[PDB]
């Protein structure tokens, strides 16, 4: 099945998932000089105060931190969004070196990592219904560069021994994602897709401009993670990112 190597990487995905060459695929490069300020954009609202993390899972691609979304607790509203989007999970893509890792790039600049917090539109009742919908998902993208440590990321980092290999999960309750926001909510927004198969074209992207900085020692632990399952050849989980995909004259709008 799909992965990030020579034989199962992003260049092979189109075979099982034709939509991989669709009209609103992700990620894209954000050309800061072509993006336009959008006055019709509402203020963005990220309410993560009542968020309830359940568990952390190595899925053979990333780790997902998973949330109980049976209630209307952690939510994205505002911005390009209409109505309410519920937080279901978060995860990252990172590099083998600090000069690669992000999925979205800024004027072709690659950051060491990118965080995606994934939300479903509550008019659709479940997540599964939402992904049959053009406005089904909202993902909130955040860049990571290597500098001073992010204290709010340290609980994720320390638990990663728990979930070394494909399959493993760890109980992961009371994690606060608020610890992972940068101070500014300035952002670019376009309609796009999941960046992993099935690459469903269901996402309003809200990519934050200000990146968070994490330590060299922090990103280093992500890199110790395994692609393989327990007792298999060691493939370090590095470079689990998709490259920028053709814009196809969508317009990227700026909140600033
Ligand atoms: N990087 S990204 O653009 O944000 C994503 N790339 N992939 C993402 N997946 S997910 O939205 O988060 C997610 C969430 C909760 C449960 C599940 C889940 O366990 O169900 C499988 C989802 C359909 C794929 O399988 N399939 O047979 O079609 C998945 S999000
Ligand atoms: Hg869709
Ligand atoms: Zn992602």
């Amino acid at each position: 099945h799909w992965g990030y190597g020579k034989h199962n990487g992003p260049e092979h995905w189109h075979k099982d998932f034709p939509i991989a060459k669709g009209e609103r695929q992700s990620p894209v490069d954000i050309d800061t000089h072509t993006a336009k300020y959008d006055p019709s954009l509402k203020p963005l609202s990220v309410s993560y105060d009542q968020a309830t993390s359940l568990r952390i899972l190595n899925n053979g691609h990333a780790f997902n931190v998973e949330f109980d979304d049976s209630q209307d607790k952690a939510v994205l509203k505002g911005g390009p969004l209409d109505g309410t989007y519920r937080l279901i999970q978060f995860h990252f893509h990172w590099g083998s070196l600090d000069g690669q890792g992000s999925e979205h790039t800024v004027d072709k600049k690659k950051y060491a990592a990118e965080l995606h917090l994934v939300h479903w539109n509550t008019k659709y009742g479940d997540f599964g219904k939402a992904v049959q919908q053009p406005d089904g998902l909202a993902v909130l993208g955040i860049f990571l560069k290597v500098g001073s440590a992010k204290p709010g990321l340290q609980k994720v980092v320390d638990v990663l021994d728990s979930i070394k290999t494909k399959g493993k999960s760890a109980d992961f309750t009371n994690f606060d994602p608020r610890g992972l926001l940068p101070e500014s909510l300035d952002y670019w927004t376009y309609p796009g897709s999941l960046t992993t198969p099935p690459l469903l074209e269901c996402v309003t992207w809200i990519v934050l401009k200000e990146p968070i900085s994490v330590s060299s020692e922090q990103v280093l632990k992500f890199r110790k993670l395994n692609f393989n399952g327990e007792g298999e050849p060691e493939e370090l989980m590095v470079d689990n990112w998709r490259p920028a995909q053709p814009l196809k004259n969508r317009q990227i709008k700026a909140s600033f």
